[PDB]
């Protein structure tokens, strides 16, 4: 054999909030489709990859959703 995947689900991170600016952005739900909870955490690997949103509600929930979330990281790119 050669090698296997090197994916990992480390401790999530808090969503960098801001002051009560006029041009603020409300509404924050768990990224998971089957989770309508308040999103407070964010995906670390996402910030690096370059994906929008990616906000979780809790680690306990992230650990699970990660099973599918990780798949999102490897989207289906095309060449036109
Ligand atoms: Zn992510
Ligand atoms: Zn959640």
């Amino acid at each position: 054999a050669e090698e296997e995947y090197a994916e990992d689900c480390p401790e999530l991170v808090p969503i960098e909030t801001k002051n009560q600016e006029m041009a603020a952005v409300e509404t924050r739900v768990c990224e998971t489709d089957g989770c309508s909870s308040e999103a407070k955490l964010q995906c670390p690997t996402c910030i690096k990859l370059g994906i929008q949103g990616s906000y979780f509600c809790s680690q306990e929930c992230f650990k699970g959703s990660w099973a599918t979330h990780k798949l999102l990281h490897k989207k289906a790119k095309d060449e036109k």
